[PDB]
């Protein structure tokens, strides 16, 4: 209902309002909770992407405040610097997924607080541009959701 | 056998440029060609793509057509799947294969009824959703669709398959 959701999506200092808009819609369709680590590059009444599709959007001053509030969930970081392909992991309910901001990496110190096998990467072809952040989150969430059989409800608390 | 990209992504009358900006990056990363059925809701041509920074290898795979049928003929009539909320079959039940083409409707309207029904029922696919939700963003739908099909092919990166 408000944190008993399937996965937790954590955006570290996101910068571009439409991306976060599209991630809110994605988390709604997939039953995930969304968490934003300040500072943000936009305020949360802008540009409404297109009542309460968004009310399930928490913001926090620091990564650690978010993770305390969530109960220290199993955490994976999704970075181009990953040591391991995202699809090799056995995801499970309550896992948290941490993504960096659009125009920069996730800080070195955040990435290195995670075990090596939990710094994950999507298949990035050589010489290519980065993927859009929202598409990255969608692909990550839908792969983890697929491993759970696209389960819709139980529990919906 | 006449497929030199992994998949073919076809946008029917795309309206919102950032969605197509995002899908160009996804197709480049996954090794897919991208085809846009006119009219578009925005400007797109090789000069604009070059002003963005794409060189010949990258924007040669981004092409426009007048009609859906003109596009399919240019591709050799590949197996075609259409991705819609009115689909009958869940998108993850298909066994995809190299050279498959994926058709997506516009942001505002979804595919024309006559386009959707031109396809066999078992190739009208839907993505899973919470009950009573609005569709996913068009570029998220494409990303999610392509990466599931690509996962089935082991994420083969530019493998020299015929």
């Amino acid at each position: 209902g408000g944190g008993g959701s399937m996965f937790h999506v954590i955006l570290f200092q996101p910068e571009i309002p439409p991306n976060t808009g599209n991630i809110i819609r994605l988390c709604a369709n997939a039953g995930c909770s969304l968490h934003l680590i300040e500072p943000l590059g936009f305020e949360l009444d802008d540009k409404r992407l297109r009542y309460h599709e968004y009310a399930s959007v928490r913001r926090y001053p620091y990564l650690q405040s978010c993770l305390e509030a969530l109960g220290q969930p199993r955490l994976f970081a999704f970075t181009t610097k990953g040591s391991r392909a995202f699809h090799e992991v056995a995801y499970q309910r309550g896992d948290a997924f941490l993504f960096g901001p659009e125009s920069r990496g996730l800080p070195e110190d955040v990435r290195n607080a995670l075990p090596t096998d939990r710094r994950l990467r999507l298949p990035m072809r050589e010489g290519c541009r980065s993927l859009n952040l929202s598409n990255t989150v969608a692909v990550t969430v839908y792969e983890a959701w697929r491993q759970l059989g696209f389960a819709m409800g139980l529990p919906e608390t």
